[PDB]
C-alpha cells in the first residue's frame, strides 16, 4: 500500500549554499501512483533529519526527480534522503546519500 524507498540520492551540483540532489523513483509504487516526495537533510553535529521543501518535489530532471536544496553552509557537511507519497501516505526513507560538503566544485 505504501510506496517503497526511493534510490539513494545522489549530489549532482553543488555550491557554497546548495546542493541539487536527485533521486530514482521506487521499484514499487505500492500500487498508486506516487504524487511526489520529500526530501530532507542531515548535517554534521546534529542528529536530526530536517525537510528542505514547503511542498512535495514533483520535478523530474536528467537522472531522476530532483530539487536544489537552498539554505546550505559553506563548508558543512550533509547527507539527504527522500520519501515516495501515494495515495497510503509517506514511504520510508531512502538510503541516505553519500556524504558532500557545501563549497564550490572542483573546476
Ligand atoms: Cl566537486
Amino acid at each position: 500500500s505504501l510506496p517503497g524507498p526511493p534510490g539513494k540520492p545522489k549530489v549532482l551540483a553543488r555550491t557554497k549554499g546548495s546542493m541539487l540532489v536527485s533521486w530514482t523513483p521506487p521499484l514499487d509504487n505500492g500500487g498508486s501512483p506516487i504524487t511526489g516526495y520529500w526530501l530532507e537533510k542531515r548535517e554534521e553535529g546534529s542528529p536530526y533529519w530536517s525537510r528542505v521543501s514547503r511542498a512535495p518535489i514533483t520535478k523530474v530532471g536528467l537522472k531522476g526527480v530532483e530539487f536544489n536544496v537552498p539554505r546550505l553552509l559553506e563548508g558543512v557537511k550533509y547527507q539527504f534522503r527522500a520519501m515516495a507519497i501515494n495515495a497510503a501516505g509517506i514511504g520510508p526513507p531512502s538510503e541516505p546519500s553519500d556524504p558532500e560538503v557545501a563549497g564550490d566544485p572542483i573546476f
